[PDB]
């Protein structure tokens, strides 16, 4: 049997109190929430809070991201495993460098086996692994703005589109997710600044996350990819628009190809293509795509596989992957990276990191990136427009 501790105020009050308080005693933090998204296709996050540590590895090489991932699993087979990979992992899964310089100072991946494993409910907290119940209890009873530089001129990115443009026209790529990059120098309060972000923007896949002194502030919408039993689903997120429309279509069956490398055959679907489904806060088309496990294949090779993801990426994916190294102004790092867990049943959940602030105490850095799907039917000025809007609210939580 599992413990149960019950609530006498809402999980949103007790997680308040909670973030804060194991700030201040442990290095290692792993907190999902799936933010109240309960008709979510396939389910939101798990409600899951994870900290302390019997375990954890910080990578800073990126070529050897799986190779820890699958030495760490070996040692720990029925156990619960928080991960971090940066896109940069991408070096673990093809031939690929990273040629410039990264935004932050943080880690090609992290891994640690938790001491202690809630689910928050809205009622109390399943204890999961750990004698934390005393914890709880101790729980219950327990700033300078930032200005952000914009990396990337309006004229860089001009440059930039026009380059992915003319690769796009000589028939070297059809579809290329182009980021830039936003950074700026002070101290924050990580879990103070997640609760800002997170009551502006609350989405299904938010993260706040701590190991040694690296952070996200995740508001995250998008799922990467999760498996439950023999199941492996990645949903891509993207509206009548036939620019839209023909963007999903491209996404997702590249998406099936990168399934496809570790799924039974005939197995891999699309149960639903952009589907609708309305929130509280808004309204969302999701694609789910869907394969069954192929015997001979870990879990890990399933995420090696389809690592980084599709919807931020392009096709031919690993030319894309080339270009995109050597065209936008800085390493992604975190950026487009992945957080999420693997439990004791070999089940596991990841989210896509877009929407987030990274931060480093040490260095007092912090990070974020912003893109946009890049086609023949694109237009610079608009995309430039949608890049510097989808970042905006990340400055603005932070002033």
């Amino acid at each position: 049997s599992l413990s149960f501790t019950p609530l006498h105020t809402t999980s949103e009050a007790f997680i308040e109190k909670a973030l804060p308080w194991l700030e201040d005693r442990y290095f290692h933090i792993a907190y999902l929430n799936p933010n109240g998204y309960t008709a979510y296709p396939q389910g939101a996050f798990r409600h899951y809070l994870a900290f302390g540590s019997e375990a954890a590895i910080h990578v800073s090489d990126a070529t050897r991201v799986f190779e820890t991932w699958n030495e760490i699993k070996k040692g720990y087979t029925n156990e619960w495993i928080f991960v971090f990979a940066s896109y940069d992992g991408k070096n673990s899964v093809e031939q690929l460098h990273t040629s410039k310089e990264a935004g932050i100072a943080f880690a090609a991946a992290t891994f640690f086996i938790p001491e202690h494993v809630w689910e928050i409910q809205p009622d109390g907290i399943l204890i999961h692994k750990g004698s934390g119940s005393s914890l709880v209890t101790e729980i219950q009873h327990a700033q300078s703005d930032i200005f952000v530089k914009q990396v990337v001129s309006k004229e860089s990115y001009f440059n930039a589109f026009d380059e992915l443009q003319q690769i796009i026209a000589q028939g070297d790529a059809y579809e290329i997710n182009y980021c830039i990059p936003f950074t700026a120098k002070g101290n924050i309060s990580p879990a103070a600044t997640y609760q800002r972000l997170n009551k502006k923007t609350p989405m299904p896949f938010s993260v706040y996350y701590k190991f040694n002194t690296e952070y996200i502030l995740s508001a995250s919408p998008e799922r990467f990819i999760k498996k439950t039993g023999d199941t492996i689903i990645s949903q891509p997120i993207k509206g009548t628009s036939e620019k839209e429309q023909s963007e999903n279509t491209m996404i997702v069956d590249l998406v099936r190809n990168d399934l496809s490398r570790t799924a039974v055959a005939g197995s891999v679907c699309v149960p639903e293509l952009s589907g609708l489904y309305t929130f509280p806060n808004v309204h969302q088309l999701i694609s789910t795509v869907q394969s069954t496990i192929d015997p001979a294949c870990s879990s890990i090779d399933v995420i090696q596989q389809a690592f980084p993801m599709g919807s931020m990426t392009g096709a031919p994916k690993v030319n894309v992957m080339k270009f995109i190294d050597r065209i936008e102004s800085m390493a992604r790092g975190p950026f487009s990276g992945t957080v999420g867990y693997m439990d004791p049943h070999d089940n596991f959940d990841f989210n896509v990191l877009i929407r987030s602030i990274f931060y480093n105490s040490a260095t007092q850095e912090l990070f974020m990136e912003a893109g946009s799907a890049i086609t023949s039917y694109a237009k610079a000025e608009t995309e430039y427009e949608e890049c510097l809007l989808k970042i905006t609210p990340m400055i603005h939580i932070l002033n």
